[PDB]
């Protein structure tokens, strides 16, 4: 597999990349962001493992950049595998109440700091975690970047197709991409978690998938 890949996108904005072989399924590659405001930068995703996230701590703390806070976008081991390691280096971990809950649930180690707000700022304005509603989790939440107009869609944001849909609510996807993309159609870049970074189209294109997904279910 190659190892953790780490990519500016644009000034203060990188996307890292990790690489999980599934066994039984194949290799999944997934996309999450650092986004460094000042001396401090934030992890939006943990890698899959501790490695890869002490690998992408490592990268930056090297630059000078305290890692003063992490949000996981959803349960899946690819948002959320790092936390127990973060924890352990005094890292603030974020995740919502309903994250949490899923990852007690299936026995994960939860992030310390929890939230329920629909929106959830961090660095006072620069970093919007939301909650569109269910689609690929019941819990997914994307990250917004308003500064920068970018968006982090994470696993929500599917343009080409749905992917895995064992933990999907696919009634819910449809009115939850109509919500982002009625919210973020300014956007200027949207970076999904296992595809390419795209223009505002992505959240379009989801939503047609959602859409297509529901009706070939029925
Ligand atoms: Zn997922
Ligand atoms: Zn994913």
């Amino acid at each position: 597999l190659p190892n953790l890949r780490v990519e500016k996108l644009e000034e203060g904005v990188y996307v890292h990349t990790s690489y999980e072989e599934v066994k039984g399924w194949g290799v999944v590659t997934k996309h999450g962001l650092v986004v460094l405001i000042g001396a401090d930068a934030y992890l939006i995703d943990t890698p899959f493992t501790a490695k890869d996230t002490e690998k992408l701590v490592n990268w930056f703390v090297e630059r000078g950049y305290k890692i003063k806070g992490t949000v996981s976008s959803h349960f899946h081991s690819d948002s959320t595998g790092g936390i127990e390691w973060l924890n352990s280096q005094s890292i603030p971990t974020y995740a919502s109440e309903l994250t949490n809950e899923l990852l007690k649930k299936d026995g994960k180690v939860q992030a310390k700091n929890s939230f329920d707000g629909v929106s959830y700022w961090l660095a006072k304005d620069k970093i919007e975690v939301f909650y569109p509603g269910p689609g690929h989790t019941q819990d997914n939440v994307v990250v917004w970047l308003p500064e920068k107009e970018i968006l982090f869609g994470g696993c929500f944001v599917k343009p080409h197709g749905l992917g895995n849909l064992g933990d999907a609510n696919l009634e819910a996807w449809p009115e939850s991409a109509k919500i982002l993309m009625e919210k973020y159609g300014k956007a200027k870049l949207v970076v999904s978690g296992h595809s390419e970074t795209g223009d505002a189209t992505h959240l379009k294109r989801t939503w047609e998938q959602a859409v297509k997904g529901l009706k070939e279910s029925k």
